[PDB]
C-alpha cells in the first residue's frame, strides 16, 4: 500500500508547523521557517487534468537557497516501517529548466549526543556510496527537472535498513557514519518525508506522491 495519505492533494493543505515534532501524522504539513518573504509553500489547483491539485514551493522571494531544515513539504509517518527497501515517487513541474527537486526521510524526535547537539538521523538513499560519491549527501536525493512547465516523474529508493547520521557529504564530515538500522530504532516508528526545492528563484510544483515497500 501507499503509506502517504492525501497523496494527490485532493484535500486542501494549509497546516503549518514550526517543527515536525508538532505535526499530526498522516497529513501533509508546511514547514516554512525561512525569513518572512523568502518562500511561499501553498496548495493550488493547477488546471491540469492529469495532476489537478498540487503543492507549490515558490522561491521567487529568495536571496539565497533555502535551508534543508527550514522550508519543505512534509508528512509524518507513525504506522511503523520495516527494515527493508522503499520507493518514493512523485511528479514535479518547474518554472525553469534544470531546477532541482529533493527528498529526505528523517527521524522526527531526535536525542542529543554526548556533546549536547541534536542528532540528525536519516534513512540512507539506496544508491549512496561514500567512497564513490565523496561530495554527495547520503540522506538527501536531488533530481534536476530537465524541462520547464512539464510534469516529470521523480523516483528514489531508500533503504530503511540503513541510516546515516548527517545530511552532509563524507568529504566535508569525518564524523559521518552509515549504520544498519536497529530493529527497535525510533526512526522506524516516527519519521517524516520532506520534499524540497531549495534553489533561489525557482518554483516547483509537487503532486501524486507514493511511498511503498518494495
Ligand atoms: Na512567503
Amino acid at each position: 500500500q501507499n503509506l502517504i495519505k492525501n497523496e494527490k492533494f485532493a484535500t486542501e493543505v494549509t497546516n503549518k508547523v514550526t517543527n515536525p515534532s508538532k505535526a499530526t501524522a498522516g497529513e501533509w504539513f508546511i514547514m516554512n521557517n525561512e525569513a518572512d518573504g523568502v518562500t511561499t509553500i501553498a496548495w493550488e489547483q493547477t488546471g491540469d487534468a492529469k495532476y489537478p491539485n498540487a503543492m507549490k514551493i515558490d522561491n521567487s522571494g529568495a536571496e539565497k537557497n533555502t535551508s534543508w531544515y527550514k522550508a519543505f513539504l512534509g508528512q509524518r509517518i507513525t504506522d511503523g516501517l520495516e527494515k527493508g527497501i522503499y520507493v518514493l515517487t512523485f511528479y514535479a513541474k518547474a518554472k525553469e529548466a534544470g531546477t532541482p527537486v529533493s527528498v529526505y526521510i528523517k527521524q522526527t524526535n531526535e536525542e542529543k549526543n554526548d556533546n549536547g547537539k541534536l542528532n540528525t538521523t536519516f534513512f540512507m538513499r539506496r544508491d549512496y556510496d561514500a567512497d564513490a560519491q565523496p561530495n554527495a549527501s547520503g540522506a538527501q536525493y536531488n533530481f534536476k527537472i530537465k524541462d520547464a512547465d512539464k510534469w516529470t516523474k521523480v523516483v528514489v529508493y531508500y533503504d530503511m535498513g540503513q541510516v546515516v547520521n548527517a545530511i552532509s557529504s563524507k568529504k566535508s564530515n569525518p564524523a559521518l557514519e552509515v549504520s544498519d538500522t536497529d530493529d527497535d530504532a525510533a526512526i522506524l516508528k516516527d519519521c517524516y518525508v520532506a520534499i524540497l526545492g531549495q534553489n533561489k528563484g525557482g518554483v516547483v510544483e509537487i503532486s501524486d506522491v507514493t511511498l511503498k515497500k518494495k
